[PDB]
Formats: structure tokens, C-alpha cells, sequence
């Protein structure tokens, strides 16, 4: 058996999703087995130059051991590329869907038409070099054994390590446009933008925008469409300027909202977050159309497995719905909290937990301060990220 080190890249739609649905295609077989994932790195894309082009691409590597001939191997990938949505060998490398190159086979060398081992660029290309060094930090490429790679990796030049990572868990940064986080001053509503910049550095993979407060005790369609809208087209607008596109939920409660926000924006959004039961029916319609995530959340277990039912009996598929116990709607916490994994089971949906600066959940006293809630939060964090909870929506990561 020959252990690879094969390269991700992508640049255009969901590209975390991208490089998961890849790698989980490469483990899927019964031939390969992954050793080992690299981190997540960021880079401007390199052109060789239609403006549009240039959004950053997503790169990673994986390690995996298998019995796959190397021209056997590109097959299978081109294969892979394809059940993704890559395109009909498109113009000289604009946007990609996903981009798998077979980056090294330990020490093999391959110099043939259809196949270069190891890849002809590697070692001009740091958002490959440096994957694979973080899988394989003694390896020397074959031609030549004498170049250190470490030092040139530090020829290519600054490289943006990621904090959002490949876990299984991932973390749902809070976006919230309502009263609660105002604080914008004569020349700048800033506030949200500095937010999401702060998400995005310290690793969210999701974010979940809400423009209705949370404190219990409304505004209208237009007013909450009106404050999604102008940030996601703000969101748009710095696209290509994100070091990392997070995958976006929309948190709403009215049909009309999501009726209206993903007739302009369906294509950068990927789930719904609705608190509320309300028309479920129609809701399911909506989302079944635009094949979205949806979340159900308890506003336990018969309660949800009712809610499933509809969704289906509508049109979605049950790998797009997760569960949520709905923590801060109504000690109670903590034995379902610490019976979520029974209840995932039973149910047959992925579970979304948001025990964010709720002191129930955690097990504070009410009057606990902002930092005694993070504190809280981010310990529990790591209990869940352990736990493998599907996704965990928190205010500061
Ligand atoms: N190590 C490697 N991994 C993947 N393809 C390789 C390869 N070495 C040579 N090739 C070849 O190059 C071909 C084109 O693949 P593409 O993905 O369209 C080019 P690209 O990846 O966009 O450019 P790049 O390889 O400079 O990054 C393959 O069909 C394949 O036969
Ligand atoms: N930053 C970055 N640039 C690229 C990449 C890539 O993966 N990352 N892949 C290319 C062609 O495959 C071309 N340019
Ligand atoms: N899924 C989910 N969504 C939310 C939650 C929550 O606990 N779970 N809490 C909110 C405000 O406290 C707002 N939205
Ligand atoms: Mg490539
Ligand atoms: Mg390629």
C-alpha cells in the first residue's frame, strides 16, 4: 500500500462544504483509508485574468494509504470532481467547485503525460506545500533531497492559517442586527461589520444572521428584510475580501422574510434557523424548493419527531434537517443536555445546540457577568466539540 498526500482547493460556492463532500467521497471508498487531514489555509487566488477570478481559495490536504495504481487514482478523483459539480474543463483555472491534485506518493516519482508525481507546482505553491508539510513535516521531494522545504516555504511568503478547521463540530457565530447590539456612532455603522470580521479571524465556519431581538419582551416584514438584506448584500460586497466565506444561516421566524430573502440571496445562503413552528407547512414547501438546511428546534422527542414528519411529508430530505433541544425556551437542561446524543439517535437528525450566555444550560447563577458567561460557554465548547455535536451556535468562539 502507497500513502498520498492529495491537495484541496476551491474558490466558488460553499467551499468548506466543498472540501468535506471531498474528502468523505475519498473515505467513502472501500480502498482508501484517510490518515490524516491538514489544517484549512487561505490565498489569494493565482491567475494565469478576468477581475472576477479573484476570490480566495479554501486549500487543504489529506493523507490517505491505499492500493490504487497513481493513474488509478487520478480517475477515481476526477471522478470525485465531477459527482461535486465541476465543470466542463472551464476556462485556464477561474472559479473552481473543487480542485484535487495528487500532490506527492511518499518518495515516488512520476514523469509522464497524464500524471506528474510528485505535482510539477508543488513546491511553487505554498497553499500546497504547506499542507502537506503539516502532514509530512520531514518530507523532501525526490529531485531534490538537498532543498530544505521549510525554508522554502519561507521563500513563497506569507501563508493565512485558519482557525475554522475540518472538525465534525462546527461553530455557528451569532450575528445579531437587532437593538441589542447597537452601538454606531455619527459616520460609521461599523459594529456588525467589525463582528463578523472577529468571527471569521477567531474560526467560525458558520454564521447566523437574526434581525429580531432575543430579549422576550416586534418589528415588521420589511423592517426585518430590510436589515437581513442590506447586510447580506454587504456580505456580497466583500465576498472576494473575506479570508474565509463562512457558510451562512438565516435566523427567522416569518415565511415572508425567508420567502424574500432567498428569492435574492438563496445562492450564498445555507440554512434556515426558524424559531418559531408557525406555517410549517408552507415553510417546508419553501425550503424543499431551494434545498436548504432547516432547523427544528423545541419552542422533546415526540414533539420533533411530529415536526419531521410535515418536512417530509413535503419534500426534504432528512439529512437536511437537524434538531435542536431549544436551551433557553422554557436542571431540566442539563438532563437533556446530557442525554442529546440518546435523543440524535432516536430522532435521525443531526443536532444544533446553542448553549450561548444561557446560565441554565451551563450552570451559573443568573447574575453571572459577560466574561463568566464566555468563560462558560467556551468550556462547554470544548465538552461538546468532544461530544461531536453536529454544530454548536455560540457568541464568541
Ligand atoms: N499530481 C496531479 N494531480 C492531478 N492531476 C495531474 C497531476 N499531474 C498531472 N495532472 C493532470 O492535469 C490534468 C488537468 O487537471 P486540472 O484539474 O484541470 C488542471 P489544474 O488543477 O487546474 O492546474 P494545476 O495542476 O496547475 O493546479 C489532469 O487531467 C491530469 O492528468
Ligand atoms: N490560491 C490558490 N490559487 C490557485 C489554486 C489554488 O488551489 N489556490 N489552484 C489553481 C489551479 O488549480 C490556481 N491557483
Ligand atoms: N437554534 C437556535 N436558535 C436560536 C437560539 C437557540 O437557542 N437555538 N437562541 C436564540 C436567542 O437566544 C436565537 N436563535
Ligand atoms: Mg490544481
Ligand atoms: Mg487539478
Amino acid at each position: 500500500m502507497v500513502q498520498y498526500i492529495i491537495g484541496i482547493g476551491t474558490n466558488s460556492g460553499f467551499t468548506i462544504e466543498n472540501i468535506h463532500l471531498a474528502i468523505t467521497a475519498l473515505e467513502s471508498q472501500q480502498n482508501i483509508r484517510i490518515i490524516r487531514k491538514a489544517s484549512l489555509y487561505s490565498s489569494k487566488a493565482v491567475l494565469k485574468a478576468p477581475k472576477e477570478w479573484d476570490i480566495r481559495f479554501l486549500n487543504t490536504a489529506v493523507k490517505i494509504s491505499s492500493s490504487l495504481k497513481p493513474d488509478e487514482l487520478l480517475v477515481l478523483l476526477k471522478d470525485i470532481e465531477l459527482k461535486i459539480g465541476r465543470d466542463l474543463n472551464a476556462p485556464a483555472w477561474s472559479p473552481r467547485v473543487i480542485d484535487l491534485d495528487i500532490l506527492a506518493a511518499e518518495d515516488l516519482i512520476l514523469e509522464t503525460d497524464k500524471l506528474t508525481i510528485p505535482h510539477k507546482e508543488l513546491i511553487n505553491r505554498s497553499f500546497a506545500l504547506a499542507p502537506l508539510l503539516e502532514l509530512s513535516k520531514g518530507w523532501h521531494h525526490p529531485k531534490y533531497v538537498e532543498w530544505d522545504l521549510n525554508i522554502r516555504l519561507k521563500e513563497l511568503g506569507e501563508i493565512v492559517k485558519l482557525k475554522q478547521t475540518l472538525a465534525n463540530t462546527i461553530r455557528m457565530g451569532i450575528v445579531n442586527l437587532s437593538n441589542q447590539s447597537f452601538s454606531d456612532g455619527n459616520f460609521d455603522d461599523n459594529q456588525r461589520k467589525l463582528n463578523l470580521d472577529e468571527l471569521i479571524q477567531s474560526g467560525a465556519e458558520i454564521i447566523d444572521i437574526g434581525a429580531e431581538s432575543t430579549k422576550p419582551d416586534p418589528i415588521s416584514i420589511e423592517e426585518e428584510f430590510n436589515k437581513l438584506n442590506e447586510f447580506l448584500e454587504y456580505f456580497k460586497s466583500q465576498l472576494a475580501n473575506l479570508i474565509y466565506k463562512p457558510l451562512v444561516s438565516i435566523d427567522t421566524r416569518k415565511l415572508e422574510v425567508m420567502q424574500k430573502i432567498l428569492a435574492k440571496h438563496h445562492d450564498i445562503i445555507w440554512m434556515i434557523n426558524d424559531v418559531e413552528c408557525n406555517n410549517i407547512e408552507q415553510k417546508a414547501q419553501l425550503i424543499a424548493k431551494y434545498n436548504k438546511k432547516y432547523v427544528i428546534i423545541h419552542n422533546v422527542c415526540d414533539y420533533i419527531e411530529q415536526k419531521k414528519q410535515i418536512l417530509l411529508k413535503h419534500g426534504i430530505a432528512q439529512q437536511n434537517i437537524y434538531f435542536d433541544i431549544g436551551f433557553g425556551f422554557g436542571d431540566t437542561a442539563r438532563y437533556l443536555l446530557e442525554n442529546i446524543i440518546e435523543i440524535k439517535r432516536r430522532l435521525e437528525l443531526k443536532a444544533l445546540v446553542g448553549h450561548s450566555r444561557k446560565p441554565s444550560v451551563l450552570g451559573l447563577t443568573k447574575d453571572s457577568n459577560l466574561a463568566t458567561l464566555d468563560r462558560a460557554t467556551r468550556e462547554l465548547s470544548r465538552k461538546l466539540e468532544k461530544l461531536d455535536i453536529d454544530i454548536i451556535r455560540v457568541h464568541k468562539i
